RNA sequence: AAA
């Protein structure tokens, strides 16, 4: 599974990069005031459930990353996460 | 719905 954690990463660190999070107002309508996602919310998105449904691999390809931070169930962007969130 |  170690070339699909990579493909997974990579992905999942798309969706919170600056340049998708300028345009993704669906993702930050989603965010709590802290900035954090549910991890499952990201895994029912379209390219991460094309690759997986195993949550145990979502999880493992975000501990990989430099780019999010996990908090039990939860996802966000590492840096500067509170300037993100929208209304819903 | 590179939600």
């Amino acid at each position: 599974q170690e070339l699909l954690k990579d493909y997974i990463k990579r992905q999942i660190e798309y969706y919170f990069s600056v340049d998708n999070l300028e345009r993704d107002f669906f993702l930050r309508r989603k965010m709590d005031a802290d900035g954090f996602l549910p991890i499952t919310l990201i895994a029912s998105f379209h390219r991460v459930q094309a690759l997986t449904t195993d949550i145990s691999l979502i999880f493992a390809a975000l501990k990989d990353s430099k780019v999010v931070e996990i908090v039990d169930e939860k996802v966000r962007r590492r840096e500067e996460p509170e300037k993100w969130p929208l209304p819903p």
